[PDB]
């Protein structure tokens, strides 16, 4: 039998045959009390015990969330939709262990993204058996509440204080600290890693004092808290809570009555109203996400980062070459995943209004000016490409770079990557390039599965990324080998060196997109 004793009871695993070896998987370990009934909107409560041997042999329920149904049958979007029953009873986690069982393995904890409204640990691109098999690390991933059920905020009120999903993550980090040694793992070697909102989440755990001792090191893939979508101000969050009460028939004299009313609502009644809590939106809208709750976050995160009030440790940060394109076919006029999406200069300008609703006309004018200095005047795909880069630079690349600069300025080693390979199996059209989220499958080592129809070059690339991530986790240094390996230099605010990741060559380069990002940090805010 495959049985591990944990502080909350014994749990039964299952064997996976991986690359002619065995990985032991414990899928769907509860780590918190089910946030049902009176526990809805509260911080997660510690788990006491489950009754008998818990069978962690199938993934757990995913947290409640609206589904992306924009493209029925399309793998490109359905690969992100939850693949287990949705339920409010979702606070579970997964643990993959190398066989034979390690004595003190480094632990990698995955935090999925999904704009704080979606995601689940059970997606196939987050399958952790490959990393455990190939690098002999332990992999943990957890489900955390998303949407209003996860980030409804009445700051100061324990009935709905804000940042519950972040606290879900945190409680799972505490569970690893309490229990991972029984799975053979080193609680003193724990690396958080995640993508998009998960990366924004990792970046917020660097700032949260309660998480300081729950992990060693941090990997931020295509995301950071200073991205414009990631953190809502204290009273912007409160306002949206009130509007949800309004929209559901739960407006009440005092706040606890409002929360009382919202606990009576069906989950679908909450989920289907989440989109209407803001006056206007964008394809990158986070209606209920992290906020300044005074508990998980004691000040605006921008300030804590400025003042060095964060966990002093090593980080690995990076972005993808076409972060913006994904969001274009979700509300930008003239953009379809089924044509080559050539757009006019007028369609570009309409896209700016879609993605920048509350920005002045001269604000849009200067965005347009900064992104039209064409190398070749036509080149009929200039505006199509300009709009992607605007969305990608403003929402992801430039914030990730600025976070890395300011963080490295306080003395810890920081490593930046620019991932430029488009997957041979990427189901979206070619014009969308190296999309948001499509480095993940390489990080988790799926190209290592030869029966899966990736190219040999993608196996080598994924094998190299898998080595660097695991080496970063074990050693604070994302090295590959000492010899025959391009060195990954530290990111330093003067030189700002980064490593490119693709199949042709991995080069050290400097000041990624500095001319574009300089616009977004030092001019656009003044507008
Ligand atoms: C806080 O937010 C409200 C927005 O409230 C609205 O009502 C909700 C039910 C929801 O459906 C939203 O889409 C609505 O926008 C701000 O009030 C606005 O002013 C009036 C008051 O109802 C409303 O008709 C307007 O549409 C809102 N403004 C815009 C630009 O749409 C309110 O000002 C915000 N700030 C504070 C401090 O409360
Ligand atoms: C977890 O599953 C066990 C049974 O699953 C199997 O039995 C194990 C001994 C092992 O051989 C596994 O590989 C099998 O998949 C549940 O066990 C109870 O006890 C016996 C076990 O065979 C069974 O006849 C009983 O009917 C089970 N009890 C009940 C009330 O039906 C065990 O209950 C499962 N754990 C939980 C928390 O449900
Ligand atoms: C040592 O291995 C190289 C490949 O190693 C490349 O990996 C990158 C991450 C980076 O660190 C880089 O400096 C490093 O060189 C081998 O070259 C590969 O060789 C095959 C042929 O066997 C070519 O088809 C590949 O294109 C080539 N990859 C490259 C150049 O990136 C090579 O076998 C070996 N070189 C020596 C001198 O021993
Ligand atoms: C179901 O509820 C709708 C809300 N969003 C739907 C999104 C819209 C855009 C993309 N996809 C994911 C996707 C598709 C294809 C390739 C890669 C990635 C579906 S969301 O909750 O998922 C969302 C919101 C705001 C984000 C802000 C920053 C980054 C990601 C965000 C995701
Ligand atoms: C689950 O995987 C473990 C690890 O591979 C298996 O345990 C091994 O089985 C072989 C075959 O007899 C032994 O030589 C090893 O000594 C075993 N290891 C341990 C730690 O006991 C186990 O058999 C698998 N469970 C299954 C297949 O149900
Ligand atoms: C990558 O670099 C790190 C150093 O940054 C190497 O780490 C040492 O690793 C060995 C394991 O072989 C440990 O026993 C030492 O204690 C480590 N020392 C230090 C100072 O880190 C690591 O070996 C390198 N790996 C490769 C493949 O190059
Ligand atoms: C696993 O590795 C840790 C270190 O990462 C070992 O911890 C001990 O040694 C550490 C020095 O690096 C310190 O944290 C402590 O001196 C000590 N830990 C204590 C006393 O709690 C740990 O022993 C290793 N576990 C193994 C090998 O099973
Ligand atoms: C493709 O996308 C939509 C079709 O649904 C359309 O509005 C747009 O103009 C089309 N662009 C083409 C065909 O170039
Ligand atoms: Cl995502
Ligand atoms: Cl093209």
């Amino acid at each position: 039998d495959i049985i591990i004793a944990t502080k909350n009871g014994k749990v039964r695993g299952m064997n996976l045959t991986v690359f002619g070896g065995t990985v032991t998987a414990f899928l769907g370990i509860p780590y918190a009390q089910p946030p049902l009934g009176r526990l809805r909107f509260k911080k997660p409560q510690s788990l006491t015990k489950w009754s008998d041997i818990w069978n962690a042999t199938k993934y757990a329920n995913s947290c409640c969330q609206n589904i992306d149904q924009s493209f029925p049958g399309f793998h490109g979007s359905e690969m992100w939709n939850p693949n287990t029953d949705l339920s409010e009873d979702c606070l579970y986690l997964n643990v993959w262990i190398p066989a034979p069982k390690p004595k003190n393995a480094t632990v990698l904890i995955w935090i999925y993204g999904g704009g704080f409204q979606t995601g689940t640990s059970s997606l196939h691109v987050y399958d952790g058996k490959f990393l455990a098999r190939v690098e002999r690390v332990i992999v943990v991933s957890m489900n955390y509440r998303v949407g209003a059920l996860g980030f409804l905020a009445l700051p100061g009120n324990p009935e709905a204080p804000g940042n519950m999903g972040l606290f879900d993550q945190q409680l799972a980090l505490q569970w690893v600290q309490k229990n991972i040694a029984a799975f053979g793992g080193n609680p003193k070697s724990v690396t958080l890693f995640g993508e998009s909102a998960g990366a924004a989440s990792v970046s917020l755990h660097l700032l949260s004092p309660g998480s300081h001792s729950l992990f060693t090191r941090a990997i931020l893939q295509s995301g950071s808290f200073n991205a414009p979508w990631a953190v809502t101000s204290l009273y912007e969050a409160r306002n949206r809570t009130l509007n949800l009460a309004k929209l559901t028939g739960c407006s009440r004299e005092n706040e606890t009555e409002i929360i009382k009313c919202l606990r009576n609502k069906d989950p679908q009644e909450i989920l289907l109203n989440e989109a209407f809590v803001v006056p206007y939106g964008t394809p990158l809208s986070v209606n209920f996400g992290p906020t300044v709750d005074g508990d998980f976050l004691t000040d605006m995160p921008d300030i804590l980062l400025e003042l060095g009030q964060f966990k002093k440790t090593q980080i690995l940060v990076g972005v993808n070459k076409d972060e913006g394109t994904a969001f274009l076919v979700y509300g930008a006029p003239g953009f379809s995943k089924d044509n080559n999406s050539i757009i006019t200069r007028k369609e570009f300008q309409e896209g700016l209004k879609i993605f920048f609703p509350g920005v002045s006309e001269f604000g849009k004018e200067s965005i347009l000016f900064h992104y039209t200095d064409w190398v070749d005047d036509q080149r009929p795909e200039n505006y199509r490409e300009a709009l992607g880069d605007v969305v990608g630079d403003y929402n992801f690349i430039c914030p990730a770079l600025e976070f890395t600069k300011k963080f490295s300025e306080w003395g810890n080693n920081a490593f930046f990557y620019y991932f430029e390979h488009r997957s041979s199996k990427l189901p979206w059209p070619e014009w969308m390039g190296v999309m948001h989220g499509y480095e993940i499958e390489f990080v988790f080592g799926l190209p290592l599965e030869r029966r899966d129809n990736y190219t040999k070059a993608e196996e080598i690339l994924s094998r190299s990324i898998v080595k660097r991530w695991a080496n970063f986790a074990k050693y604070g240094n994302p090295n590959e080998t000492q010899n025959n390996s391009t060195s990954w230099p530290v990111f330093k605010s003067t030189e700002q060196k980064y490593l490119t990741l693709n199949t042709e060559s991995t080069r050290i380069m400097t000041k990624l997109r500095a001319q574009q990002c300089r616009f977004w940090t030092s001019f656009f805010p003044k507008v």
